[PDB]
């Protein structure tokens, strides 16, 4: 069997992000070194093994006739070893991959198994476009969807903000809202797959897809869209939330902030409040709803193929009470990913239209959905805009130069979330940020989608 050269996987400017890099393999015949015993000291010395540790697993082995003494030497360490001229030792060319961005990119590409067949990731999930059949004809080249420049600043600010806030784990999506591509997808804690002897096993969970939480008032904006496409409520529209509390039966809805009597549909995202956006779950009904959650991927399958990806829970009741009424449209009655998150935001940023999601780069992008109507969903993104910039808004997520639209919230073990995209008046890019917790999270969307948008020139709209 002659290994094939493993196809190069770069991001989607072809900066290198795993490299089939050739390497020796020396493996010994046992039956033609039990002829050569006196230089078995010379040889394990020069492997860096013991000498009866070495010699125990050939006098093993005598009946065998193939075995590995080291794999993956630089070709002159094996250049080295055969020089030493022991009968029954001999070559096998081979190939390591080496992951040049490092643990910037650790969970996206993945990396493979001593065999160099893909164990985790892309290097997974991809694995047969990129091995091509062993001998022997190499591999294909794979250009990921990922922008490493925006990688490496959503890594940096990340990490920044966990230190901050005193977090130990966390995520942050980028996503094109216009192809589907994933720009970015960065996960802390993360690893050095170049040096996986030594990596504990919390570091290697891609929580943006595997880690799995109650999205809470981010899908607050998508119980609106059902409001607005029922064709009972218009943005002007009032809702009274006097005293800040509703009883239900026996529960009790309560809001954060209870300084309001009558709202309108705007007001109730600013304000976030789930006694208002209850009042409306009501009078609309849950099926618009979980309508609406369900087709922009809320609970779905986001059909990457990835390894280990995590679909949630969106549970179709047919028929809901009013507590799960309410619960589902404030946002505790579902279960989602970071990546469904920031996917349905990318199809309310792109009036309404979900363009299905790449790991990879899109040069030809699909026809997506209308899954909310474009009306609607331009609507929704005016009042997000003003989540962001109004008067008792999430200040801290403004994007200075541009207008942000967006949505903190509280997910359920807690973690702080902020969904937003940007430029507010013609959207380009989708992000989620996660940080996991024992309004941390909008200043990370702040600096992250600053840079973002100026990474990609998308010109200032905030003239
Ligand atoms: C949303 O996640 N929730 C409703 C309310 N919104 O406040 S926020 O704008 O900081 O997200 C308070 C937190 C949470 C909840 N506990 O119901």
């Amino acid at each position: 069997a002659i290994p094939a050269h493993r196809g190069l996987i770069t991001d989607r400017n072809g900066e290198p992000l795993a490299v089939s890099t050739p390497v020796t393999t020396l493996w010994a015949n046992p039956k033609e070194l039990m002829t050569a015993k006196e230089r078995w000291p010379q040889l394990a010395a020069a492997l860096g093994q013991d000498t009866k540790l070495f010699a125990d697993r050939i006098e093993q082995n005598a009946e065998r006739e193939f075995i590995y003494l080291v794999r993956g030497l630089t070709p002159e360490q094996g250049e080295g070893v055969i020089a030493l001229k022991v009968p029954g030792v001999y070559s096998i060319e081979e190939f390591r991959r080496f992951y040049p961005a490092g643990e910037v990119v650790a969970h996206a590409v993945g990396f493979t198994d001593v065999d160099d067949r893909g164990r985790e990731g892309i290097e997974l999930a991809f694995d047969e476009w990129l091995a091509g059949v062993p001998g022997a004809k190499p591999g294909k080249t794979l250009a990921l969807s990922i922008d490493l420049r925006l990688q490496y600043l959503a890594h940096r600010e990340l990490r920044n903000a966990l230190l901050e806030n005193g977090a130990k784990a966390g995520s942050l999506v980028i996503m094109d809202v216009k192809t589907g591509e994933i720009l970015a997808m960065t996960n802390q804690p993360t690893y050095n797959p170049n040096n996986r002897r030594n990596l504990q096993p919390a570091a290697m969970r891609n929580r943006a897809m595997i880690d799995v939480f109650e999205p809470g008032s981010t899908v607050k904006p998508f119980s609106m869209s059902a409001a607005l496409a029922s064709g009972r409520w218009k943005p002007s529209d009032i809702v009274d939330v006097y005293p800040g509390t509703l009883q239900i039966g026996r529960y009790t809805i309560r809001d954060v902030s209870r300084n309001s009597r009558q709202l309108d549909l705007t007001g109730i995202l600013i304000k976030s409040s789930n006694v208002g956006i209850s009042k409306i779950a009501f009078d609309i009904g849950a099926e618009s709803i979980y309508s609406v959650m369900q087709q922009v991927g809320l609970g779905q399958d986001t059909g990457l193929g990835f390894p280990g990806e995590r679909v949630g829970n969106l549970p179709n009741h047919r028929k809901w009470p009013k507590a799960e009424t309410a619960t589902l449209a404030y946002g505790y009655g579902l279960s989602v990913t970071a990546i469904q998150l920031a996917h349905a935001y990318a199809a309310l940023a792109n009036d309404g239209k979900s363009v299905p999601l790449s790991m990879t780069r899109v040069d030809r992008v699909p026809d997506g959905v209308q899954v909310i109507s474009p009306e609607v969903a331009s609507t929704v993104q005016g009042m997000l805009q003003q989540v962001v910039e109004a008067q008792g808004g999430v200040f801290r997520a403004q994007v200075p130069g541009y207008h942000a639209a967006g949505k903190s919230g509280t997910a359920r073990a807690y973690r702080s979330l902020f969904a937003g995209f940007a430029p507010a008046t013609d959207p380009r890019i989708a992000m989620v940020v996660v940080i996991d917790e024992p309004l941390v999270s909008a200043p990370v969307f702040s600096k992250v989608m600053a840079g973002a948008l100026r990474l990609m020139n998308v010109p200032p709209d905030n003239l």
